[PDB]
């Protein structure tokens, strides 16, 4: 029993940070293989900034061993340093770019040391609501599946409104933001019904049930509902993919939409779910099966 | 910018990670040089949990009977010893991926991290703190027993706890690295409750401090309380008693922000008695006690 914001082990990943310094900007490097990854922004028109720099300008740290840079290139708006040595500690991994709802770990760095690991999830408006200080840039947003690392995320920067913007591994940018100081917002932000429907299960698992009602609905007026409460549109695909949760629990993905719109039209009524007074939408349906069926990596 | 529930990272912690078998029972063990240490009751049946005389257990068993598995690879039990309700397994290989390490035990309100096993595999990791009553709140499922608890403060591993039952109403108990165990809990299958828990005062406080740091300013007053007036007030919402350690434990986040503790008291009065009508503190609309003032420091500073 228990339902928590649970992160993926970050060992695999650990073993990868490196501290990347440039001029006077220090930041994190992800060292895979013989390659060093981090945010271009470390060196704005980038080409002409990165033709002027040498290999031996872009110091990069492995703990306490200064790894040798032999070239380096762009791709996007990440920085991709080469150097002499394959890191030993690679593990099997795959750059994978998600979609907003998805979630993921991120291993927060600071000088190419890990300081914490915590879940969170890619809002619908491209930004994740993270924890980072400044020389947490190029800390990076991870999965495990099975042995294999697939790297989503890595940090470029802070909006005015304290949420964060990034790339995937590729370099590119989740969402309309540009690695350039200048006037940049969040758009509106929206909740991930999916997600909010899987934490309704996961607390159904758990023994809460005081939210659940005799009541069904049609897809198309609980999405008029949802709509309503800046909610996500929940499609098909979505249905489909809480079936699991639903035959476990005996609970039809729409009988439990009926229970979130009764929710949202008259609140939670001075009581909680999971030990939270808002509704949480920051576990997928497959985070929720995974905590709630002990999955290992 | 940014408050979020953050745990350790894990790495250090999952090299140690172990499968101990015994028997039909297969939990798991935190493997530190050559010792690999899981809860005692490895050795019990389902029914031996009634009243299980451990020494009588431990006496029939040889090092043979214990299978230890470290990845791939079965180690080879040399020596076995039980400290309080901790198994202390010998082995004939030291971890070579043992950290710097330390065995803490810890008070109410201290947070850690857990690392959560199953078959000597970690699934996950997540931050928790040990209540007041003793128990934690964890999501352990059947086959969770030896995942650990800890604190990495800078490169050495505290470890502070070590999973061992789930109370019924679905709280989880656990001892330290020495198999004492937190809480008036015996790991036998008899009738244990959890006692009524409270709110971690200072830990809300600290929270309040980190709302302050990240902007946050909705819910200050100009109020101001004395302590054993705060204490009257929060012993009546189930709330831990602030002491003038805590008072003086939140002395530097009273500093940076410009709010003395009492009047940060006041204000947590205040929330306690109109609760936060629609708004959120660190987008939360419960006041989160999970976060101690140390925590606070490490992440907002
Ligand atoms: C040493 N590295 C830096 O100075 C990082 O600052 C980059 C920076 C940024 O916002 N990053 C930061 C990341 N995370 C948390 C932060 C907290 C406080 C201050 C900065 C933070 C500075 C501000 O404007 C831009 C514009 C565009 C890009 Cl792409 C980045 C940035
Ligand atoms: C593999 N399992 C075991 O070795 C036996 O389980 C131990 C057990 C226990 O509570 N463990 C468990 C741990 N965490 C979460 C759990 C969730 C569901 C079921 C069991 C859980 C079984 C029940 O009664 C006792 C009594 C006292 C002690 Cl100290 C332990 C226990
Ligand atoms: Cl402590």
């Amino acid at each position: 029993s228990g339902f928590r914001k649970m992160a993926f082990p970050s060992g695999k990943v650990e073993g990868c940070m490196v501290q990347v310094t440039c001029g006077t900007t220090t930041l994190n490097g992800l060292w895979l293989d013989d390659v060093v990854y981090c945010p271009r922004h470390v060196i704005p028109n980038y080409e002409d900034l990165l033709i002027r720099k040498s290999n031996h300008n872009f110091l990069v740290q492995a703990g306490n061993v200064q790894l040798r840079v032999i070239g380096h290139s762009m791709q996007n708006c990440v920085l991709k340093l080469k150097v002499d040595t394959a890191n030993p500690k690679t593990p099997k991994y795959k750059f994978v770019r998600i979609q907003p709802g998805q979630t993921f770990s991120v291993l927060a760095c600071y000088n190419g040391s890990p300081s914490g690991v915590y879940q969170c999830a890619m809002r619908p408006n491209f930004t994740i609501k993270g924890s980072f200080l400044n020389g947490s840039c190029g800390s990076v947003g991870f999965n495990i599946d099975y042995d294999c690392v697939s790297f989503c995320y890595m940090h470029h920067m802070e909006l005015p409104t304290g949420v964060h913007a990034g790339t995937d591994l590729e370099g590119n940018f989740y969402g309309p933001f540009v690695d350039r100081q200048t006037a940049q917002a969040a758009g509106t932000d929206t909740t991930i019904t999916v997600n909010v429907l899987a934490w309704l299960y996961a607390a159904v698992i758990n023994g809460d049930r005081w939210f659940l009602n005799r009541f069904t609905t049609t897809l198309n007026d609980f999405n008029l509902v949802a709509m309503k409460y800046n909610y996500e549109p929940l499609t098909q695909d979505h249905v489909d993919i809480l079936g699991p949760l639903s035959a476990q629990t005996g609970i039809a993905v729409l009988d439990m939409c009926a229970s979130l719109k009764e929710l949202l039209q008259n609140g939670m009524n001075g009581r909680t779910i999971l030990g939270s007074a808002l509704l949480e939408d920051e576990f997928t349906p497959f985070d929720v099966v995974r905590q709630c069926s002990g999955v290992t990596f």
